[PDB]
């Protein structure tokens, strides 16, 4: 899709290169434009390829001594805008403030410009192919490009603090996506300087169109040279120590007060990498390190043993299904038959079968609650570097499978352990779910989800690549040979199954020493061993052995950020009357209904 702009940007400087005027304005020849606007009078009012004016030219390859006599011979092009999509509504001041021309920009505002011009462009849009996004308006351009000159100058000619871009942000929000925060610090300190004043109405509350303050999006954008100089406006000291200092802090903006507006609720949501660094700041670590001792790991683990202790009552229903003979006589039929059938469909004795039958009704309603509790979240996406994701879809595939058995259990099949079988794997796979904030297993848990989805999958697809070129070779030397004495690969599918079987050494590998087998079995059988058995799989160690320690320490911190996560959902879902809430009420004492909490630190 680039190639219009591409293409624009080349059709740009071909009018420029055809019109002769903004040729002159583009490498400013002052003498000889002289010549086109009074001798051969030129048409002053060209407009280019973008909607621009010769003016904008000006401003772009910035020539200040060419625009000086464009400003004194036309003094209306500074409030023309450009008419193209792409550059909608910017103006000569815009890009003499991007360009940090001074002598340009003193001049612009001596003859009057809209220190407002809402900049609409569709280039200027935060998005990823727009390399940068430095908002709408000339204060905001002044922010961005680092320059106290032009912000202040903007200020003296009237310039609004408080203007909300597109996106409801404000000056504040944009500075915080910047990459120099080294001196966008300071320049957010001398915007706030120029703040209403009042202790109300102030800038830090204004928020995103998506409803952001400005201190809770630095912890979203994960920007903690930003995230800690807004901590100086909310900390509190309270008194030197020596090399103690007990700190205070207003606790506001980060706690889960209500529902969403919780700090953390946005930690846990997105994608950011440098989020998960966030929670590693002096206010929060302390804060979800208490809130997970205590509350956080008993609660738990109550949840562990409910929920263990559920699956072994649904296990010792699974392990006394109903018992009955074959009832055919169905006893020859093809040899290899070997099933025997279960019972009745209503099966309505009662010896100790009602013993067995209340924990199918406790299995039930376990199924329906995990279906009360999680089909009310039916966000999108937000499953299978997510953290909880997998286990969900574990669970309600769980409870839906026991949903199933529940109507298999009626009316249909003979021994439905299609439901059976699914709902017994995934209630003990789900348990290690109940590992996470668990100190040894916790980082295990989530290293072999890393590598199930990432060195695991590279070869789930190379392993089943090499196989069925074997396999159908099995089968074809093995279709003409006897399955009585050894016919592994008797039919396709055994086939395909007898030769995975051989990729990773589970079964024996055919080799009966009583037949003349076809030597194109011990060709196929040692190629097959020397790339499978070792290249192919030693090798699977080597990638285990690399990837291992190369995110041996995003795990952890993956594992910090699932510990918190899990801390946050518990404070959620359960009520008041427990777990009651972290910090010390700001009434009573000095304060007012505000929450604040201790933390003291040793200097040197
Ligand atoms: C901490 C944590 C949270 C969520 C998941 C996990 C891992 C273990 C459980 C899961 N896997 C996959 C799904 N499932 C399965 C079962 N049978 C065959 C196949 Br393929 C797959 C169970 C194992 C996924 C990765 C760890
Ligand atoms: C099969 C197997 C299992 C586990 C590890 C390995 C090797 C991978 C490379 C690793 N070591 C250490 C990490 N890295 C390093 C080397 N020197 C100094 C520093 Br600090 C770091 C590479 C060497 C360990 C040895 C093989
Ligand atoms: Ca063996």
């Amino acid at each position: 899709w680039a190639q219009s702009r591409d293409e624009q940007n080349l059709l740009q400087q071909k009018r420029i290169w055809e019109s002769p005027l903004l040729l002159a304005a583009k490498e400013n020849n002052v003498q000889a434009l002289y010549k086109l606007l009074k001798f051969e009078g030129c048409e002053v009012h060209q407009k280019g390829a973008m909607g621009e004016t010769a003016l904008h030219i000006a401003a772009l390859y910035d020539n200040n001594e060419a625009a000086q006599v464009l400003m004194e011979a036309a003094p209306e092009l500074v409030f023309e805008p450009m008419t193209s999509e792409l550059y909608e509504g910017q103006t000569a001041l815009h890009i003499a403030v991007i360009n940090q021309n001074v002598n340009l920009v003193r001049a612009l505002l001596a003859r009057g410009a809209s220190v407002s011009a809402r900049a609409t462009g569709s280039v200027f849009h935060y998005r990823p192919h727009n390399l940068i996004y430095y908002g709408e308006h000339p204060l905001s351009f002044a922010a961005c490009v680092g320059s106290e000159e032009i912000v202040r100058l903007l200020i003296e000619h009237g310039a609004d603090i408080r203007a909300q871009d597109s996106l409801g942000n404000t000056v504040l929000h944009i500075l915080i996506l910047q990459p120099n925060k080294t001196f966008a610090c300071q320049m957010y300190n001398l915007l706030l300087s120029y703040d209403g004043g009042d202790h109300l109405k102030s800038l830090e509350l204004v928020p995103n169109n998506q409803g952001l303050t400005p201190f809770k999006l630095a912890g979203v954008e994960g920007n903690i040279v930003m995230f800690q100089h807004l901590m100086q406006k909310r900390k509190h000291i309270q008194w030197t120590y020596g090399p103690l200092t007990s700190t205070l802090y207003d606790l506001t903006e980060i706690d889960s007060s209500g529902d969403d507006q919780s700090l953390l609720e946005l930690i846990v949501t997105t994608k950011k990498r440098e989020a998960r660094q966030i929670l590693d700041q002096t206010p929060v670590k302390e804060l979800v390190s208490l809130k997970w001792k205590r509350y956080g790991r008993p609660y738990f683990c109550v949840l562990g043993a409910i929920y263990v202790l559920y699956i072994i009552c649904f296990t010792m229903c699974c392990v006394y299904r109903p018992l009955k003979p074959r009832i055919t006589n169905r006893t020859n039929p093809r040899d290899n038959t070997l099933l025997q059938q279960k019972l009745l469909q209503e099966a309505y004795v009662t010896p100790k079968d009602d013993l067995r039958l209340v924990g199918e009704l406790v299995s039930i309603v376990g199924a329906v609650i995990i279906l009360l509790v999680e089909i009310p979240d039916i966000f999108r996406l937000g499953v299978t570097t997510i953290l909880g994701g997998p286990f969900h879809v574990i669970i309600v595939t769980y409870a839906f499978m026991v949903l199933v058995t529940m109507v298999m259990r009626l009316t249909n099949s003979d021994g439905e352990v299609v439901p059976m079988s699914f709902a017994l794997v995934l209630g003990w796979c789900n348990v290690m779910y109940f590992a996470r904030g668990f100190q040894m297993l916790g980082p295990f848990t989530i290293m072999i989800q890393k590598m199930i989805f990432g060195d695991l999958m590279r070869f789930c697809w190379l392993m089943a690549v090499v196989i069925l070129g074997f396999a159908s070779a099995f089968y074809i030397i093995f279709q003409t040979e006897d399955p009585d004495e050894l016919g592994h690969f008797y039919d396709y599918p055994m086939a395909l199954f007898s030769t995975f079987e051989l990729f990773l050494t589970i079964i024996d590998g055919p080799a009966n020493y009583d037949v003349d087998l076809p030597f194109m079995y011990s060709i196929t059988y040692a190629a097959f061993a020397i790339i499978a058995t070792l290249l192919m799989l030693n090798l699977l160690i080597a990638m285990m052995g690399d990837t291992h320690w190369r995110v041996a320490h995003e795990r952890d911190e993956l594992w910090r950020a699932q510990v918190v996560a899990t801390t946050v959902m518990l404070e959620r879902k359960l009520p008041r009357c427990l777990w009651p809430r972290s910090g010390i009420c700001g009434r009573e004492y000095g304060l007012g209904d505000r929450w604040f909490l201790r933390v003291e630190d040793r200097q040197d």
